[PDB]
DNA sequence: CTGAGGAGTAT
DNA sequence: TACTCCTCAG
């Protein structure tokens, strides 16, 4: 369970299935988004997450990205645990998070970024979201096509 | 999409993963435990099967397998002939070669080749409609290691 | 699109 | 047993 580059996988590389993902150490869960560890001491951070679609994440061709976290969607309001709390630990321990993209192989490994901040949302149901703000670290290959 | 043996998967060939089943051609579905294709030409007939645990289905020492039809196991209602189900009662008269994957206490093991030699239909307490299929592995293959 | 479907893993 | 940015055939 590793935090940041994984031998043998360079950006750009590709892949068909999420259990590829699994094979090779990148992301591990087979469905969850987000993918974390504990740290030396004792709370959990962020190693990985995947956008496809599904929740309505802002990405495009830019260096942030912005995740939405997991949760609630009868609607109800998202919690800070699990993969949502990762997240939000990896702001202060400024550890390097794997970003894999889903495309119309479905999969992109994107490379390192960093969680740069969150906060909360109000969809009209009333329910709160999260929102990661996630930044590409700067030096590493661009993406083919 | 193939019937049959698959090149270069031998029987007690093993698999952590259902996908793994999937890039070989072994088991197509994620989920889903039965596999199968449209015949020439032609109606459904089942190509696969996986027999983990949860669907409770009978797997001793035997060349006999009885395995459980999918669907209303959420609340309870009778399955139905229809994809899965229907493929494999389709292979009772088709008589077309069935692949058999197991899991086990690597997660999976290509058990071979067997036919689907009936089917019939139970009834749980519950009330609803389960079907059960008895498939037979074909004689001359190689026996499970261990 | 839509969800049925012998999943996968931590908790 | 909870949970879950799956997967693909209808």
């Amino acid at each position: 369970q590793i935090i940041g580059t994984v031998p043998g996988v360079e950006v750009g590389d590709e892949f068909q299935y999420r259990m590829e993902l699994n094979l090779l150490g990148i992301h591990r869960p087979s469905q969850s988004g987000i993918d974390y560890m504990k740290d030396d001491g004792g709370e959990l951070v962020a190693t990985s997450i995947v956008s496809s679609g599904g929740y309505n994440d802002v990405l495009d061709n830019s260096d942030v990205l912005i995740y939405t976290g997991q949760g609630g969607n009868p609607p109800k309001d998202q919690q800070l645990v699990t993969g949502n709390l990762a997240l939000k630990n990896s702001i202060n321990k400024k550890n390097p998070v794997r970003v894999i993209r889903g495309i119309k192989k479905n999969y992109v490994y994107d490379g390192l970024y960093l969680v740069e901040e969150y906060w909360e949302e109000t969809g009209s149901h009333g329910k709160l979201v999260f929102k990661f703000k996630l930044r590409r670290i700067p030096g590493q290959p661009e993406l083919p096509w």
